């Protein structure tokens, strides 16, 4: 379940294709919790690709629900990023993820 809460704004039509490079300023949060990952604190604006399988898989279906400047709001359910297992140290099994997610890429 992907349920986008829009900042407006943006231009609404650049979506995100395959065969496109894409880069985004995430910030993650656990919800009744704490931050966990910010790309805000490493500058590093996190490039990457569409169709590869490299992020999870919550995160990869509202990547395409958004467009150029847009700044939505995720909710992840635990079943398509870590909740059967966990990431080790890091994510607790059973866990509902949050992301604040701006898309400001190329291509």
């Amino acid at each position: 379940g992907v349920e986008i809460e829009t900042i407006s704004p943006g231009d609404g039509r650049t979506f995100p294709k395959k065969g496109q490079t894409c880069v985004v300023h995430y910030t993650g949060m656990l919800q009744n919790g704490k931050k966990f990952d910010s790309s805000r604190d490493r500058n590093k604006p996190f490039k990457f690709r569409i169709g590869k399988q490299e992020v999870i898989k919550g995160f990869e279906e509202g990547a395409a629900q958004m467009s150029l400047g847009q700044r939505a709001k995720l909710t992840c359910t635990p079943d398509v990023a870590y909740g059967a297992t966990g990431h080790p140290g890091v994510i607790p099994p059973n866990a509902t993820l949050i992301f604040d997610v701006e898309l400001l890429n190329l291509e």
